[PDB]
């Protein structure tokens, strides 16, 4: 296309408008190198761990950007500290490569990232990523199946942009992305149904026999948060990894999985309650801290938190 | 790295349909059947920058009428099975669903080109009763996945080859041989949303899936929802996979010819049981190329735990 | 966009090789051909981000075994001509230079893989001897070009028709059917360093194209230094392109074998002729398989030009 | 690669340097999204004038980058001054491409462009794109052949990237490049052997004949300037295309073809006359004027340089 949008032209035009430094542009610039290299791992990891490559190979391309500071990675025990020459205002969590386990079976993975502005004065460390999810600035994430995706969450919208693999370049397809009210799809791992809280249990007998004598809703749950996200956002529905007896405080990890999906998924205009907060108001004591998630089209999570303070 | 001995599915049928003497027609059919997928792949991935269905099933048809190896085609998308003109005759008969899933597209799921292989059967002009055999006469089935990877299984006589397509130089490479599904699995795959109109040996079963009486673990749940995918995890990490009838679907969903079948033949090959519930899918003798059918198919001792059920209600 | 009736040259060659019933061997042969040529395409574009001609020696004579289309080989690059193992036998003996310019990858220049085949004309077991025709009873012959695109020319009995790597589907397309050179033309391609040593037939003639008598303009000097891209820009473009002898390359320095007749024979089936500068390239009768010869080659009206001028001298 | 240096990480880590505002970056990383597609154009311009598609992608990259404001294109008889929304202070002098005819023949073809830094104070104007080609900051030429290849003249050096097509990205292989002193190629169209000049006439004979009873020299002539100069750049030798009668003042023109490469050749330790002076020396007086350029490894363009005023 000649006038092909970029994510890059994009990222650097909505940019100017807060009369910045240029920073975010280099950060998602240099992020999106490490999408693609990975999505080419991903395309043939199968001819002849990734997580691995995939995880240095972010760690490598946000020092260079300059535009870090802080990085908290799935992988690390300890968050990483940008080196002074390269330090930059930014600070960055990110799950490099979700769902490793899954691409045996040719499941849709992806990375999912979030990004945090060090707000304070001293030394950049783990207390900076440690802010409410409600205060990111840019979220989203980049999924590997069919194609190549890049949603891509800002203060002014949700857009999604798909890697065009003759270029090597994400180009703008889907823009500023709203959810449907109600949908006709949960997602959940139906294998805990003996682990559940009554309120979620509840729910899903509303849903595969409904009292209004309706069409019951289908169910879908490809068990990788990425693709069941996506679904969740273009299609409309609810998605649902509440806790479990296997797991009281959620499975889904905050800082990198819950909040930035959180985040994208609000400003779609759906929800992101834990069933008793939203999501990204929580404050994180933890940066490897976990979350219940219950994400989707807001009607139906509504018809859900109604159901938990109606057992309440 | 640059590997100087490639096996190319090319290479490799060639030393299936090549040490049997058989002429290597088969061959010339699943080459062009790699050009479609192939070109499946490309237009799909970038699909959101450019019905697809529509063209895939136009591009397969034309590229399996080149082989020169075919005679009666039948697609999910024709009515009428597609009777090969004679100059570009040949005896095989193939069988297919060039765009499984197309509406899944938008919401980024795998979706995947089933094929069923037949050999005609008779002295005469085709139609499309040359196409109305049973699974168990298939010469060979398989399917192209469209995924993070664009995978093609071919089960021949042998047994399931995987095979994966290096995108530099766009030819298949064999990724896995001789393929054999885990005995028991711990994944039941199935649309829950019809929970209701299920027939009681069905939901025994997920009961017992969920809530083990012999206190086990829960079996996970998958559904991508899309029959290529769940299959193909199905495939290799093991599970069950159930699209039984239910009311609304009263014979169920999955087109018996092209889709039920082609799986239930590839899983078979794999040591993996495949029936509609009563009998097994590839015995069914095929009435209507658009025949329904239901279908379990997966480990052996998971479609065995649940024909114990079916036995035991009517 | 996206086409659902795509030539590959898989389809091409088997309505070539197959309207005439001989089984389409030769397809399974230019099929392998294809592999090859792609993995040294992709290798090349990252060349200078990973011998290249051992590997892409090795490579193609891997994937030409395996077509079970041959018996002998001979390659630049290899002493003994390969008598192929018999398990995989059939009955064509291919001659190739797998990676012609080796060194110019460096400056990145477009550079090639070429090939001749041969049918054995003969009711034993294979030797070099086998391989010791010559052009006239050569059965196809062609070359793929590693330039800006990766076009592979395929010359067959009817004439030739140039096909295109599509990177995407990773298949040659089809893109100029039943090609004929033009008939005059207004390039040299020479490497005039030699000057010094050139035959005085070859210098008067460059002086004919550079100072023309008849006051036309002066022809266009072109030399890419790369025998793959000044043939195809001679093939397209018309012209002429000489690679005479000298004494430092007395009898020439392109092998006949695989080089000076495959080219000759793509050129003559396109309307060009082509030289020793006494008897035609392709009825010398081959000795060694590393057999020099001179070459002349390019459109009919100057290869005759020169041929005057050469009888002029003797 | 994991730590993979692109063009831009290598372009971004060294302007950080000129304590910039990152408009070089960002130039360059648009030029790059312009080469890219021109690139795939290129390998499938047979499956079914590109000059312009080519164009209008170079000119469309290039304003969005909010680092333009003069742009210098073969195919406009006019500069493009870019909108004020989007001007930033560089002049960049372009072919798009080169050659175009020679992609019938498969010939090797690519992009040159020169950028210039608008100094001056009044509206961006044709006057700011006439600065000798000294002057200018950056330069260099995408080639397509191969594989493509940017090579990039800036201060410090003069480097090559090759485009990785796996990621879509270009990738640092060849650094600090210089050239071989004296080497054993010429590169000219013989054709014009009647119209040459003496100086020129001498010298090919000197090549071909060579008087110490040495090695001659090889003759070769793509008929493409970027593939001819960067033989000449990798391998050493020389290249001319001297005036002759059909050309007198030269045909390869000054803005875009001759001073980039000019530029890029003396900064390997090369040199490029016009047998009278240093192309890079010349002072433009139209935007669209020619000159003769011979350039090459130092000792035999000094070789043709004394021939020169060795006939004078
Ligand atoms: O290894 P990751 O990156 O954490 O990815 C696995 C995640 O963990 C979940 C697995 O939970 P289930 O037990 O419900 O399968 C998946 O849905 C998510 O993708
Ligand atoms: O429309 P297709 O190409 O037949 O593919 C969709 C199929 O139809 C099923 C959908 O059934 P549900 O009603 O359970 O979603 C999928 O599982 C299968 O892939
Ligand atoms: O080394 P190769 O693979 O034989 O290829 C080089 C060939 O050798 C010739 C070089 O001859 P010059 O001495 O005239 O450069 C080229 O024109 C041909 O392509
Ligand atoms: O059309 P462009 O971009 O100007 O490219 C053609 C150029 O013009 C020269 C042609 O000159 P000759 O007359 O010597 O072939 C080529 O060498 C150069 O690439
Ligand atoms: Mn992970
Ligand atoms: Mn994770
Ligand atoms: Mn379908
Ligand atoms: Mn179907
Ligand atoms: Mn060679
Ligand atoms: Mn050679
Ligand atoms: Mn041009
Ligand atoms: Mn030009």
């Amino acid at each position: 296309d000649t006038n092909i949008v970029t994510l890059t032209r994009f990222v650097m035009e909505q940019g100017r408008k807060a009369r910045g430094t240029g920073e975010m542009t280099q950060l998602l610039n240099s992020l999106c190198t490490a999408v693609k290299a990975i999505s080419t791992a991903v395309r043939k990891a199968g001819i002849a761990k990734l997580d691995v490559l995939s995880n240095d190979l972010v760690i490598n391309v946000l020092k260079s950007s300059f535009a870090t500071c802080v990085l908290v990675t799935e992988e690390d025990k300890n968050a990483i500290i940008v080196e002074p020459e390269k330090r930059g205002k930014y600070v960055v969590c990110f799950d490099p490569l979700d769902g490793s386990s899954n691409i045996d079976c040719l499941v849709s993975i992806g990375t999912i990232f979030g990004i945090y502005r060090k707000n304070s004065t001293d030394e950049p460390s783990e207390k900076d990523a440690l802010q409410p999810g409600r205060n990111l600035v840019a979220a989203g994430y980049a999924l590997y199946g069919s194609a190549t995706m890049l949603v891509l969450a800002m203060v002014n919208g949700v857009n999604c942009f798909m890697l065009d693999p003759a270029i090597g370049e994400f180009i703008l397809v889907d823009r500023n992305v709203k959810i449907k009210k109600k949908g006709s799809i949960y997602s959940i791992n139906e294998g805990y149904a003996k682990e559940f809280d009554p309120a979620i249990t509840e729910y899903i007998q509303r849903k595969k026999f409904p009292p209004d004598n309706s069409a019951p809703y289908g169910a879908r749950y490809v068990g990788s948060m990425v693709a069941d996200v996506h679904r969740t956002l273009v299609y409309g529905g609810i998605f649902m990894y509440p806790a479990n007896k296997k797991s009281p405080k959620g499975k889904l990890r905050l800082l990198y999985e819950c909040n930035p999906m959180a985040y994208v998924m609000e400003k779609a205009g759906g929800l992101a309650t834990t069933g008793k907060e939203a999501v990204l108001d929580i404050v994180p004591t933890d940066i490897h801290q976990r979350a219940p998630i219950i994400l989707g089209s807001p009607e139906d999570v509504t018809e859900l938190l109604e159901i938990y303070q109606k057992h309440a």
